[PDB]
């Protein structure tokens, strides 16, 4: 329904996430105070990253299909 | 971990949630841009509410 909360990022990791841990990603709601790409990991955890970091962009490109 | 996202509220409910639906609640991270109380319903819906609403505080009190 339309009143659910949205996940927002407040602190980003500075460290590239080992690609073997990565299950998926999503972009955080633009209403959040900061931009965010959240990576979902094998153990079901969520890790905030900065979309403007080159490695985050590189990861997303290798994860996406055309 | 230290880099987990937090749930934040942007669109508050437009109705008083029937009490019977509610299983639990949590207050959102105070770092969110708006104050929020999220009620968790039986059916796994999370519903954002304004902690300044009397009915919300009344619910929390009773729970």
């Amino acid at each position: 329904g339309p009143y659910h909360p949205s996940e927002c990022c407040f602190t980003y990791t500075t460290y590239k996430i080992p690609r073997q841990r990565i299950m998926d990603y999503y972009e955080t709601n633009s209403q959040c105070s900061k931009p965010g790409i959240v990576f979902i990991t094998k153990r079901g955890h969520s890790v905030c990253t900065n979309p403007s970091d080159k490695w985050v962009q590189d990861y997303i490109k290798d994860m996406k299909e055309n």
